[PDB]
């Protein structure tokens, strides 16, 4: 929060860093660093101060730099400016001849003309502002990748792009006609931009182009033998809004995404068999009839608006994936969903009856959307589905024979709050799920006991009896509002995980919790005092909640415990024999503030954070003998001194406003830990 960070070959300074660099040569030395990278303060000379192991200066596009700069290492490979600086041609032609990528800065907005950028680029990226002509034999004879900023709108006409790029992206406001022969034999991907809006004609896309975006504005027909026969994928903008007639759509493509206001008609012989993947945009709301869609189509997504009903024999027996838009609800019958479809997802307003051999037995995902509320038999789910998920507003019994054998995660809606009986639940689910609603009495042989994970919603506040919970649990979390008792042989004894909830405010007696659990999640309101051989001996985690202030005395921590988390308001005496040997990591709330005297916290410890509210005096062996982090809060206002931080220290966490009365007795040029600072913002 103070600091610079280095990270495998990347350093990076501070967002906040803006000090000469004039000392950190040695620093920025580092043969394993191969870039720099400045934030948005640093405003600093760089010229003669960069050591040739960095090649690449990424300056982060808010960056405040605006300094002349001529003398770049000749061993730069790479260099991106922010939003604040300009250039001057000279500074352009003073670039390092070994520079291969460059983004120009933002400010930058004059013309650029030949033997000025560096010959051997082969990535340029224009500033926001520049919009200045470009002319034959301007741009490096070998660029590959080109983008221009948002401000570009000049005209490109032939040979100006190099016969070598690949890669050409255009920006908000470019809005020139494109001619033939102006796009390079090279060009792969093509990108416009907001504003494009030009005809494009024959001989002008080329014999290699795979990837096609258009942008926000783009709305003009495309004519027979336009899109060139590599063309892969196929993206339109919002605006985009013509007919798509026989013949247009390359038999080579695999990808289309409409944008928002496509709403036309697709016949025959038009969607490409080789397609894969349809995306339509918010407003297709189009019939499709019978022999439109490709015979390769595997995954089909709706738009928002598509409401228009799907007969026998539309959808293709390749398709895997089908996903549905917010309007969607429209009757589907028997053999509507091809037999190969494994993944179903309505959207918003989907709410029809569902009836006997209407979904595939291919199925394995179904989730439903808000709306979908009716009632569900048997044979109507079908044997193959192992990932179900209702959406808000379903609320219906579910009979016995009505999930399939195969159901492993199961998740209920905001809304569901029907009761649960035997046999209603499959053996072998995995993973069970309640909404916010569910508030109905689980008894035994409900819950099958093959059942890994359990989770309730907000409203559950059931009790939980004998072999009621399956036999397999190994995760529980309880929700808002739960507040019953937990008694022994409750919960069973593979359980590792447990979580608590906001309203859970119960004693535990000694053999409820399992010797299988590690994990221990108190919520908000638990303030019970907890007693000796309570707290099981597998237990290694221990996170106390909001209100948790009771005294824990001697016996209570188990001897297993190694990470506890005191919440806000505990602020109770910690004595002698208290803390187990086995604690590493301790970290206390935020009005903890009592006094720390010796022999309390485990020497073995490794890691301690005190809180907030945190001030009394640190003596001598006081701080555990293996601590190497250790962090005091916002009000921390001691000296320390080198006698009583340990040896093992390696990071001291600080906050910076009371540096100088913290660190007033200690040689920070002498000790053999780092100081981490933090602010208040």
């Amino acid at each position: 929060m103070e600091k610079y960070t280095i990270k495998e070959t990347i350093l990076t300074f501070n967002n906040e860093f803006n000090d000469p660099l004039d000392k950190y040569y040695k620093i920025l030395s580092n043969p394993k660093i191969d870039t720099i990278e400045f934030g948005e303060k640093f405003n600093q000379e760089i010229d003669h101060l960069i050591p040739s192991n960095i090649k690449v200066i990424k300056f982060g596009w808010t960056s405040e730099f605006n300094k002349d700069v001529n003398f770049l290492t000749e061993s730069l490979t790479e260099i991106y400016y922010g939003i604040y600086k300009n250039h001057s041609l000279e500074e352009l032609q003073n670039l390092p001849k070994s520079l291969l990528k460059l983004k120009l800065g933002d400010v930058f907005n004059q013309e650029i003309v030949e033997n000025v950028l560096p010959g051997g680029l082969t990535h340029l990226t224009f500033g926001e502002e520049f919009n200045q002509k470009i002319v034959e034999n301007v741009l490096p004879g070998g660029l590959t990748h080109l983008t221009f900023g948002e401000e570009f709108n000049q005209k490109i006409v032939e040979n100006v792009l190099p016969n070598s790029l690949t890669h050409l992206s255009f920006g908000d406001c470019f809005n020139q006609k494109i001619t033939e022969n102006v796009l390079p034999n090279s060009l792969t991907y093509l990108e416009f931009g907001r504003n494009f809006n030009q005809k494009i004609t024959e001989n002008v896309l080329p014999n290699s182009l795979t990837h096609l975006t258009f942008g926000w504005y783009f709305n003009q027909q495309i004519t027979e033998n336009v899109l060139p026969n590599s063309l892969t994928y196929l993206e339109f903008g919002r605006n985009f809004n013509q007919q798509i007639t026989e013949n247009v759509l390359p038999n080579s493509l695999t990808y289309l995404e409409f944008g928002r206001n496509f709403n036309q008609q697709i016949t025959e012989n038009v969607l490409p068999n080789s397609l894969t993947h349809i995306t339509f945009g918010n407003n297709f709301n189009q019939i499709i009839t019978e022999n439109v869609l490709p015979n390769s189509l595997t995954h089909l997504t709706f738009g928002n608006n598509f409401n228009q009903i799907i007969t026998e024999n539309v959808l293709p027996n390749s398709l895997t994936h089908l996903t549905f838009g917010d309007d969607f609800n429209q009757i589907i019958t028997e053999n509507v969903l091809p037999n190969s479809l494994t993944h179903l997802t309505f959207g918003d307003d989907f709410n029809q009856i569902i009836t006997e051999n209407v979904l595939p037995n291919s199925l394995t995902h179904l989730t439903f959307g808000d709306d979908f509320n009716q009632i569900i038999t048997e044979n109507v789910l079908p044997n193959s589905l192992v990932h179900l998920s209702f959406g808000c507003e379903f609320n219906q019994e579910i009979a016995e024979k009505v999930l399939p054998n195969s159901l492993t995660y199961l998740e209920l809606g905001h809304n569901f709050n029907q009761k649960i009986i035997e046999n209603v639940l499959p053996n072998g689910l995995v993973h069970l799920s309640f909404g916010c609603k569910f508030n109905q009495e689980i008894v035994e042989n409900v819950l099958p006991d093959s059942l890994t994970h359990l989770s309730f919603g907000h409203c559950f506040n059931q009790k939980i009896t004998e072999n009621v919970l399956p036999n397999s649990l190994t995760y529980l979390e309880l929700g808002h509002n739960f507040n019953q008792k937990i008694i022994e042989n409750v919960l069973p004894d593979r359980l590792t995980y447990l979580e608590l909830g906001h309203d859970f405010n119960q004693k535990i007696m000694e053999n409820v919790l399992p010797n299988s659990l590690t994990h221990l999640i108190f919520g908000t309101s638990f303030n019970q005092n907890l007693t000796e051989n309570v707290l099981p001996n597998s237990l290694t985690h221990l996170t106390f909640g909001t209100c948790f202030n009771q005294k824990i005395i001697e016996n209570v921590l188990p001897n297993s415990l190694t990470h506890l988390e005191f919440g806000p308001k505990f602020n109770q005496k910690i004595t002698e024999n208290v803390l187990p040997n086995s604690l590493t990591h301790l970290t206390f709330g935020t009005s903890f503030n009592q006094k720390i005297t010796e022999n309390v916290l485990p020497n073995g410890l490794t890691y301690l954070t005190f809180g907030l509210r945190f001030n009394q005096k640190i003596t001598e062996n006081v701080l555990p003998c293996s601590l190497t982090h250790l962090t005091f809060g916002w009000y921390f206002n001691q000296e320390l001194t080198e006698n009583v931080l340990p040896d093992t220290l390696k990071v001291l966490k600080i906050y910076y406003g009371n540096k100088d009365i913290i660190l007033k007795n200690i040689d920070t040029s002498k000790i053999k830990f780092k100081i981490e600072y933090f602010n208040k913002n």
